[PDB]
DNA sequence: CCGCTGCCGCGAATTCCGTTTCAGGGTACGCCTGATAATTTGCATTTTAAATACCATTTATTGGTTACT
């Protein structure tokens, strides 16, 4: 777990990227990251 | 050491009328699978050409002849 939570921390500034190209007036701008930081959790769980 | 500044809140008439019910974000794709929403038959209740089984009080035919143009 202390391991995972560092590659999660370290990696939110690509979540921002990747949710600001989606931004445009859709839900807004946190629900964007927020969903997306669930996304790369699941990510860093299936990366090998 | 009990004075003054600067913030932030809050408020600003009445009815009708009119009118365009109206638009704007800029991001993928192909699998299995269950999950409903469609579509297919039979059985209860009417309704059955009518057919049927009894009570009923009210004309009909009636029983005709005895008087008589």
């Amino acid at each position: 777990r202390r391991a995972k939570k560092e590659m999660v921390e370290a990696n939110l500034r690509l979540v921002i990227s990747i949710a600001k190209k989606y931004t445009n007036r859709g839900l807004q701008f946190l629900d964007l990251i927020q969903e997306g930081n669930i996304g790369l959790m699941k990510a860093v769980d299936k990366f090998e």
